[PDB]
């Protein structure tokens, strides 16, 4: 609906990744070096990951996070979590 990546992140992601952390599996934060060690480097990598993520994270399909919104989330993640 034209929401920005940060707003989408606050709604859908920050309940388990507040400030880019991880409240479920603490080592698995969004910090750049950590996520990139598991292959999550680009905007598109983030957008694809949320469709089929690791255990303990729900999948986010296109009905709840449309493709354009998934890319905006990816942009936010890459920009915000060094
Ligand atoms: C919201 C859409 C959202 C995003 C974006 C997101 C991202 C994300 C990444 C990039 C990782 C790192 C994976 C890696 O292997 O390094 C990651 C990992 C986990 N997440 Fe997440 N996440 C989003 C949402 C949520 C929500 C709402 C939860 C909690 C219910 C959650 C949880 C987790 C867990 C657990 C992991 C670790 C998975 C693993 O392989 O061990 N995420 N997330």
């Amino acid at each position: 609906a034209g929401a920005g990546g940060g707003e989408l992140f606050a709604t859908h992601c920050a309940g388990c990744h507040p400030q880019g952390g991880n409240t479920v599996i603490p080592e698995k934060t969004l910090a750049r070096a950590r996520r990139e060690a598991n292959g999550i480097r680009t905007v598109r990598d983030v957008a694809a990951y949320i469709r089929n993520p690791g255990p303990g994270m729900p999948a986010f399909g296109e009905a709840m996070i449309p493709p354009a919104d998934a890319l905006k989330i990816g942009e936010y993640v890459v920009a915000s979590f060094p």
